[PDB]
């Protein structure tokens, strides 16, 4: 179909969307709006917020819900109701980890944010970034139904964005979350998408 | 098909999912833990929180994930990938919404917090409050897909929450958002639970 995608110039939460569609190779219009855009942009957008996939003409937004919609189409999906929960439950963790980098990164209060950041590398990152390779350990290199699903295309495409904002690199000391990264970058569509696109540092 | 949930004492993020067992004519144990458990109990679950729900024994947890799996065991699902991408667009936009309100509350300095409330109660609720009416009254009544899906039992079920955290009724002045909630708590399942839980303010 006619797929046109709308977001910020950069991968962030765009990207899961962009490495679906390559892996389904699908044509797609990627718009990346300017700064100054944006303003006249909002209005139009479902919730004012992006990205936002329009799909023959019609408006889809939120990134995870696109992208198990995506996933479902491209043969990225359990095959029953219980393999779909095991990778909804384990993609919606991921938007916790985000939520909680995510909480430094965007405070606007300097005092307060800088009040976050002992926390946040002692505890929080440490203990996600085991959790989640423990996870991919035990489903023999993926994060859930034991296999290769959308949550794993959601989990690396966005990864960059995660490292960015936490300043580091997240999976450097996760053999298996860094097995599933190298995995995923490998498939030749990704590969294929990831030569081509604009490089960005989130 | 047994069911043992474990959330805290309160409404909030685990009672999504006691309407829906109870929508569903489910038995389950209602496991409410004590606040000076908690820090034994944390680590037996997937990631550290609650809710979880024991379906036969095996542990779930995300709320929106498991309220998904339920939703379509109990008929309140899409007829398709069309229709459950719809469910799933507002839900995660309600996450959004949540976010929102619980940046504000949760803010534990009371310079930051205060620099929040203003944009909350100006900008942010009036404009989902309005927009989430819109919908409802453009799909009959209901969330999405113009008929009972679980989004609305979601909704309903944390909205208190939400008001106690936006301390104030937010669909007060929004009749369709009100007439929404008075027909889920309506359904008989549901009355029959609301008079048989524990009251909380949140």
């Amino acid at each position: 179909p006619s797929y046109k995608l709308t977001y910020c110039p950069v991968k962030a939460l765009g990207e899961p969307i962009r490495f679906l569609l390559s892996y389904g190779e699908k044509d797609f219009e990627d718009y990346r709006f300017q700064e100054g855009d944006w303003p006249n942009l909002k209005p139009s957008m479902p919730f004012g917020k992006t990205p936002v996939l329009e799909i023959d003409g019609k408006q889809t937004h939120q990134s995870v819900a696109i992208s198990r919609y995506l996933g479902k189409q491209f043969g990225l999906s359990g095959k029953d109701d219980w393999e779909n929960l095991e990778i909804d439950m384990i993609v919606d963790t991921i938007s916790d980890f985000r939520a909680a980098i995510a909480n430094y990164h965007y405070d606007a209060d300097e005092n307060s944010k800088q009040k976050k950041w002992d926390p946040l590398k002692k505890e929080t990152i440490p203990y996600y970034t085991k959790k989640f390779d423990e996870v991919v350990k035990a489903n023999g290199g993926y994060l859930a139904a034991g296999k290769l699903t959308w949550a794993d295309f959601y989990f690396v495409a966005i990864l960059d964005y995660l490292n960015h904002m936490a300043k580091e690199d997240l999976v450097a000391n996760q053999p298996n979350l860094k097995a599933l990264r190298e995995k995923v970058l490998g498939l030749p569509a990704i590969k294929a998408w990831v030569a081509k696109r604009p490089p960005t540092d989130l």
